[PDB]
């Protein structure tokens, strides 16, 4: 049931036969765990969607890292093709309404929503038309319009997934604001609750910390180091994955189920032997009432003395048989009142 | 503030000078950490409390235990004080109604109620008598129990904290069953919960997890290691006590404030660079509306650009000048 996803972002570098090999890396990381895994990536149609008057500049964010490592449509079909050929929920994230349409040519099977395209109110209105699952980040949302977005999303019965994270590339432990996702979870019922994630230098506890919180979708970048590729700083190679995942592992042993109510065996025969068991003070003859004189308490019973916390204080039980003094008052030999 | 209950039990070993020792042991590690701290002792009248019928007997669990680390009250009472003297909370499990006596006798500030005496109506009734905080252990209580005396505490007007634990000494990491935590705040709301433990060889991240699942009141059973005297494998040393805490404090730094909405300007002006501005795609006369016919949305955005994430059907755009075609909307040009 906990779904986890690999972000590409352009970890592909441009390049598709590595973004084979790192889909086929992180496969190989997923080894053993059973949960539902889906990789993600992002679409924008440069042509559109970088301006004529910012074409081929630097002197301003992301615009030359989009360029470089554009890929056509051929190809990122081809990603797609390897993604779902490895088990993996193909999942994506447009940010242009004609990136929408691209989606559904590719059989993207889940629409991410960004941050930042989280009230592009057009982008918004391009998906809602469209017929797939949603899973939408929320870094820096205002709770109104988180408010309106839910809402409106779920008003025309769409499955809708929300994310906890933060927009500082990478965002320090200080900063990492897990308790959102609690808060993000009392705000929303009936909506699936997420984190997706720019902390890693190799972190561990983020996860589990995640997992306690009732988080149940999970986004990390990923990418594969190579002599003549290099990693930024929050995105995870296919050893820390392989460790990310061992960590909600272990974190969801650790947790067990909170439905149990059940007990254990040891739990019962444990704390029976640091019990009170009840004792008679004075010989008390058959239908003789048992009283605050006649019985003290004291430790440890034996099977199946009758023990402090089945006492009462007012008058419950008559002995059926003579019980000696000092003896313990044993539970099969009494009559209720 | 979070508190954290460090549980002497017998590990005094029987000895005050070592127990003076734990507790000076364990204020060290201790140091530096904004929260709540107890030291916890556990009474027990043994006179009284260890029937005959068992005295002297190693035949079935504690009995020995408990002679062999036998102190008397006097000695209890060095202890509180020590407690009191590094600025611990004084606190105490009693598991006989005389015991309670000596906990109100001693000055301790609150009670402690063990897993085992969590249905000890008759110790309850006298626990009920005391006008100190309980703090109440809740291994293998059934939810009928757990109900019936929440309620008794609470309607006797008790400051009540319920904590999760398990009775297997030491707890598998299998088996901490940390959700249990969830579970209780979820059936007591506004009751305090805490989780006592029986973990470590070395854990540090379960504490983690109870603290993310709000517990705020922590016990841990601690040693003091000695050559003369070992230690138990569910109890810690003072080493791994200040681990623990940090571990803590570093959930506490991860987590951050659930009520704190306030977004920086490092995250805002993150998202901006991301966003479509909006582009006049053929000219814009003054005072002339701006629909879906006259702009493309497109990245990046300049200060003060119009930006598509107000791109609202609700609202409507008129030019105060003239907009060229393939010109930046800037917001300082319309009519809202
Ligand atoms: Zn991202
Ligand atoms: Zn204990």
């Amino acid at each position: 049931k906990p779904l986890f996803i690999f972000e590409m972002a352009n970890n592909h570098m441009g390049n598709v036969e590595h973004g084979v090999a790192l889909i086929r890396a992180i496969r190989e990381s997923c080894q053993g765990f059973d949960f539902d895994f889906g990789f993600k990536l992002q679409y924008r149609n440069l042509d559109t969607f970088i301006h004529s008057s910012f074409k081929g500049r630097d002197d301003v964010k992301y615009v030359k890292r989009f360029e470089e490592t554009r890929l056509q449509p051929e190809q990122m079909q081809k990603l797609v093709a390897e993604m779902k050929a490895n088990g993996f929920k193909a999942i994506c994230t447009p940010f242009d309404e004609e990136s929408v349409d691209l989606i559904e040519a590719h059989g993207i099977e889940i629409i991410k929503i960004a941050s930042c395209s989280f009230t592009d109110w057009p982008l918004l209105e391009r998906i809602a038309r469209s017929d797939k699952p949603v899973v939408a980040s929320t870094a820096g949302a205002r709770r109104e319009d988180i408010d309106k977005v839910v809402s409106f999303m779920l008003h025309r019965g769409k499955d809708l997934t929300i994310m906890h994270c933060v927009a500082e590339y990478p965002t320090p432990d200080d900063h990492l604001h897990l308790a959102r996702i609690k808060t993000l979870r009392q705000q929303y019922a009936g909506v699936r609750i997420g984190y997706s994630t720019h902390e890693d230098p190799d972190l561990m506890e983020p996860i589990m910390l995640a997992v306690a919180q009732g988080a149940t979708v999970f986004e990390k970048h990923v990418g594969l180091p190579t002599d003549q590729y290099g990693i930024n700083n929050y995105s995870a190679n296919p050893e820390q994955v392989r460790r990310w995942l061992a960590a909600a592992a272990r974190a969801l042993a650790m947790l067990g189920d909170g439905e149990d109510d059940a007990v254990s065996e040891t739990e019962q025969a444990s704390l029976r032997s640091l019990r009170r068991g009840v004792f008679a003070t004075r010989p008390v003859a058959a239908g003789e009432a048992l009283t605050a004189d006649n019985v003290s308490f004291a430790f440890p019973p034996v099977e199946g003395q009758l023990t402090a916390n089945e006492w009462s204080k007012y008058v419950r039980y008559t002995a059926k048989t003579p019980i000696a003094a000092d003896a313990p008052v044993m539970a099969a030999d009494l009559e209720p009142v």
